[PDB]
């Protein structure tokens, strides 16, 4: 059957049916549509809700991962299918740019089945992108011996495979993959890979990988599944913590004092709940780059990173008309949330933040850090620098966008 990803029903909130709403499954490979045209079918309030987000092809996956309600995530995934066809389908072109990530992971995270007999064609496919044409047919009996009746190993390799596929289907596909990982419902992966394979026939490497995913999904093993507990519009409607005061902040702010998570949905018509943050009981838009703990005061919330350099945008004016449930605060677990005392420095530079110069370093991970005036390298590595004076205190990355006039 077919479903409407713009207005997904309660019965259709399963991995089997949610997989039909992955952007690539829309079979739209060209002609991007402007955002104002994509959203003209929906309600006026939903239209203001989306226009307020300033969606583009660079931020829509972050809005998808950052959203809390599954209907909203599906909706933004459809918007991505309409807004970024080339980006959505670039992975299926052989050796394309979008292929760099999954292959990379495939070389770094060796499967457990590749510990012995590394000349198997699946191992050479993930390691050197060779023999990808015979991944399932080569040594299928030995790999069956390795997998059948061995749930431990099977789960190891399945986790590796899911992590690999998180870079093949970004957005909704990643949500479904993490859901599979949490529920251990490994057979449900057939609803994803089963839709990827007929579109990967030209990408011979991806084709071989997906064929092996099929093979391992056929393993004679038994694992009991964990309940799904996926957040739906129904969970939001049937919940407490109602807010009578839904007033938006007058002006944008940097520091969110007394933060609370908020999820707001319109009372009538088809709606997709929007995410907001309350700061001193004033409504602000939840940023696509995540909410972080202020490094200067960890009971305060910042947008995009821990330095409170990015402005919180006040909520739309119609927020008072919508219903709002307070939700538990969720902070970002991205690398910008965790501080480090030292790093291997690629280069030192100077950057103009808030109108003043600051010595910065780009570490090997690509992140930018303020560099202590007492920074120094460690004994056995000329690139390994203490970012703090005592080489113990943690220092947090900041987005390069808060810089201007970077000088290397
Ligand atoms: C896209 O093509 C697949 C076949 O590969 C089909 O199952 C699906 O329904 C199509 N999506 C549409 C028509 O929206
Ligand atoms: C799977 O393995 C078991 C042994 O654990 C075996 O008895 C059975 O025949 C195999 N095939 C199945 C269950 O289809
Ligand atoms: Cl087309
Ligand atoms: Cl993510
Ligand atoms: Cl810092
Ligand atoms: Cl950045």
């Amino acid at each position: 059957t077919s479903i409407n990803c713009k207005n997904i029903q309660s019965t259709q909130l399963t991995i089997e049916h949610l997989s039909k709403c992955m952007a690539f499954y829309q079979n739209k490979t060209s002609s991007p549509v402007v955002i104002n045209e994509i959203i003209s079918d929906a309600s006026v309030d939903e239209q203001e809700l989306i226009k307020s987000l300033n969606l583009n092809c660079n931020v829509i996956d972050r809005f998808i991962s950052e959203s809390s309600v599954i209907e909203t995530q599906v909706y933004y995934e459809y918007i991505k299918s309409q807004l970024c066809p080339l980006q959505v389908h670039d992975i299926f072109t052989i050796n394309s740019a979008s292929n760099i990530q999954w292959k990379a992971l495939a070389r770094s995270f060796t499967l457990g089945v590749c510990n012995t007999n590394p000349h198997k064609h699946i191992c050479r496919c993930l390691e050197s992108m060779q023999m990808c044409t015979s991944t399932k047919t080569d040594h299928a009996r030995e790999m069956s011996i390795y997998y059948d009746g061995h749930p431990d190993r099977f789960e190891h390799d399945m986790k590796i495979i899911l992590n690999i596929m998180r870079y093949i289907v970004p957005g909704l596909g990643r949500v479904l993959l993490d859901q599979i990982k949490q529920t251990k419902d490994y057979q449900a992966l057939r609803h994803i890979q089963g839709k990827l394979s007929p579109k990967s026939q030209s990408n011979l490497q991806l084709k071989g990988f997906l064929e092996f995913v099929d093979f391992i999904l056929g393993a004679n093993v038994t694992i009991e599944k964990t309940p799904q507990t996926l957040t739906t519009l129904s969970l939001i409607k049937g919940a407490h913590r109602n807010l009578d005061q839904k007033d938006p902040g007058p002006t944008p702010i940097l520091v969110c004092k007394s933060p609370q998570k908020v999820v707001c949905y319109s009372p009538r018509g088809v709606t997709h709940p929007g995410d907001y943050i309350s700061c001193k009981s004033k409504m602000y838009k939840w940023p696509s780059l995540g909410v972080y703990k202020h490094n200067r005061d960890q009971q305060q919330a910042c947008s995009s990173d821990t330095h409170c350099l990015e402005m919180f945008e006040p909520a739309e004016r119609t927020i008072t008309t919508k219903i709002c449930k307070v939700s538990d605060m969720t902070y970002s677990e991205s690398p910008y949330s965790t501080g480090i005392p030292s790093c291997n420095v690629k280069r030192f530079g100077s950057c103009n933040v808030r109108g003043h110069q600051w010595q910065i370093a780009e570490c090997s991970n690509g992140l930018f850090y303020y560099v202590s005036a007492k920074a120094h390298s460690k004994t056995n590595d000329i690139t390994l620098y203490c970012l703090s004076a005592n080489c113990l205190d943690l220092r947090y990355a900041f987005r390069s966008s808060s810089c201007s006039d970077i000088v290397w």
